[PDB]
């Protein structure tokens, strides 16, 4: 089955040669790309044609860290403002009340943002489980929208009945989790190429469950050829906690727990030292940045110039919902270049510089060869956003950089594994209206 | 003539008690508020009634700096990237190709994006007048699409040749600056209550023109009752130089040039130091927070938190298309909290002093009283949005937060001096898609000028 994508201005493929093509076309056949070149490609005809005039055309941006269920719980009054310790335990005896439905529709809110906004695959990192949620709940709304994801099967063990934040509501049996775990792995992992679902472990930060369940956990990853994902020296409160519990840098006591190496990535890692950005260039180990987050809750200007000059792997993550507090994936991915720029000066991050961590860098991150770019055998992810817009009114001087320093609204056109989503900006994969008025009815019905 | 919105969702009113007022209801008859408050309103007779249910209303925006003749310009190569100093040399020379007609569009195209993103008034700072470009030709466009507009004219004098990065061709002798000023004072100046065209005298910086024209520009304000805008201080150059040439701050060069009071307002002030925040305070001097610019640039993160806490008036600017690039109003509110919080902590800024800057803010730095918040007397100046989007989906739990904390939307409704200008996300005053063609058409021509 075949897909043409002709004529659009702009199709920025991010391939080797990082070529951006005038007049670009794109053919799809099944869910792989066969070629991206120019009009020798239309003399055929496809069984669907979409004439992209007037339209940059870019790989698919590629989210690397969320937390969907928390999209049920944005601006909540007593967590808007204040430290990150008031907004745990402000937001925790909320979510103790999540049910799996609400798992199952907050998935598909957050992915519809995602989506509108140019994004064509994200992982997610839910990590409480009350009232019998669990990670299947997410992924039976992930498959219905459509999106290419990667489910973490998250945990946390340390309760406040052995010293932590954590309501016990919200915690588990660390044998518990590895057993998750391993049946989340056989049942839904699928390892070929082109796989629209894959998982990946992810204990929520190595501080929330017992150096035990780092270990078992990677030993299982390992032995299972999937990722491990945490939060890793997010604010100065995660440096001091590691050095005076551990002895250790975040990045040592990674190091350490053998969560280093290109199938583990790291989010937000504002903190890391100068040792812990040569050792996670020297092994693989990729950081999922979170900008906004990283403002919104003070928690700092992450050294992510640093990292990719010493070559590390940095993709882009919006984080939950309650932590950003939005999902929108191109926003985010300007938000990159924004705050880069006032850390580190006017040359710390160009347009392509963001767009290709939003792409390549999720990919890597992601331990993926098969996204992130647009060439022939390379999966069909790609979005296109319109030129003509009033947002980009005297943009078109250069429509890559225009959808990072302006601000677009939704794409027009959304394409996931040769799947039409998005069409004339309407979300085809599901009843959009009804999912959004439904998923505003759970977060009354969770928060009273 | 009579207007009713009723039963909003939550009707921010930023009024001298901040009632926000769930079901709320604002009725209008011509550019005035006549009420504020709930279902009572229902019993008032109105020509035209609007349902409001699931938006929240919110004062109307006000943007205190921009350069809307650069929404011409945006992401030009050679300029998104490197030193300020490369991004003036590789613009000047495009800029020096602007057509009367250009401005006139370019204001639309530029009104236009801040109205769908929240803002009722905007001030600008077109500062170049090549090939008989005046600033009458932005108050044509201005009155086409009804915003509430606050005219800079602009100035610069110092060109190259002169020891100037500007052209020669952007540059104009210092007596034709003061001519043409109070040229546009006497014929646009409106000083009465709902005025929707006041003309603020503004020099593009405090050495951009000789001592002697930032001097006579001054008095001129004073003897005309306008205000007086320029940049100050948005990068470590611009203090350096100051310290350099006049022994002095860029507070006290500007304190020492009549540059203060409640009818001065600075643009960006990123390298404001306590005492010139202490010199701003007391004299009431505003300042027009940028924080995408700010970034864009890598200029600095400016201490507004400092400046509100010692009594200073802030308000709130998007810039010129070419230092942003964008000229969304409300992202840039959200902006202006990230930017905060992410340099002084958790406690620097919240959505409610953030929308406050944007709007009675705004207000005061513009030495306006008639805007700014919804009271009775107030100008009928709001916008409304759909909090039933997904961008705001479970984010009601605060709809005045969820303006800042997410990223919604285009307005669905805008009013404007009491005219409804934006209906259901639809642009009123003037045919958008179309601007928008003659826009991107100018655009291209301007940028394969010779030069
Ligand atoms: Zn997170
Ligand atoms: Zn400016």
């Amino acid at each position: 089955r075949t897909l043409l994508f002709k004529n659009a201005e702009l199709l920025v493929t991010m391939d080797d040669e990082r070529r951006e093509i005038r007049g670009g076309c794109l053919l799809v056949e099944g869910n792989r790309i066969v070629a991206v070149g120019g009009d020798e490609l239309c003399a055929a005809p496809a069984d669907e044609e979409i004439d992209l005039r007037g339209h940059i055309v870019i790989p698919g941006l590629i989210n690397t860290h969320h937390h969907m269920f928390q999209s049920l719980t944005r601006v909540i009054p007593d967590a808007q403002d204040g430290e990150l310790f008031d907004w745990l335990n402000n937001l925790y005896p909320i979510w103790a009340g999540l049910t799996p439905e609400m798992i199952r529709i907050s998935t598909q809110t957050a992915m519809a943002e995602l989506m509108l906004s140019g994004c064509t695959t994200s992982s997610d990192h839910l990590y409480v489980y009350p009232n019998g949620c669990r990670l299947d709940d997410s992924i039976d709304g992930a498959r219905e929208i459509g999106m290419r994801f990667h489910a973490c099967r998250g945990s946390m063990s340390v309760g406040r009945s052995k010293g932590g934040l954590p309501p016990d509501e919200l915690v588990e049996n660390e044998q518990a989790i590895l057993e998750d775990s391993l049946r989340l792995i056989h049942s839904y992992h699928d390892a070929q190429r082109y796989s629209m679902l894959r998982i990946a472990l992810a204990p929520c930060s190595p501080f929330s469950v017992s150096r035990e369940l780092m270990v078992k956990t990677a030993q299982m990853a390992r032995e299972q050829g999937v990722s491990l994902h945490t939060h890793l020296a997010e604010n100065d409160s995660d440096v001091s906690y590691s050095q005076t519990h551990f002895g250790m840098t975040p990045a040592q006591y990674a190091e350490d727990l053998g969560w280093v190496g290109s199938d583990v990535w790291h989010a937000h890692c504002v903190k890391l030292d100068r040792a812990g950005i040569s050792l996670f260039a020297r092994t693989g180990t990729g950081v999922a940045h979170c900008p906004c987050s990283n403002m919104r809750l003070a928690s700092g200007i992450a050294p992510i110039r640093a990292m990719l000059d010493e070559g590390v792997s940095v993709g882009l993550g919006v984080d939950g919902s309650a932590s950003n507090d939005a999902g929108n994936m191109i926003a985010e991915t300007r938000q990159a270049m924004l705050l880069q720029r006032v850390g580190f000066g006017p040359d710390a991050m160009n347009a392509r510089q963001a767009l290709e961590i939003a792409t390549r860098g999720g990919a890597k991150v992601l331990n993926r060869d098969d996204i992130g770019y647009l060439a022939t055998g390379m999966a069909a992810d790609f979005v296109a956003f319109d030129l003509n817009t009033l947002n980009l009114a005297g943009a078109k001087h250069d429509p890559l950089a225009a959808l990072v320093f302006c601000t677009p609204g939704n794409v027009a056109f959304s394409v996931i594994n040769g799947q039409v989503v998005i069409r004339e900006g309407v979300l085809q994969t599901i009843d959009l209206p009804s999912v959004v008025q439904q998923h505003n009815r759970l977060a009354c019905l969770l928060v009273n």
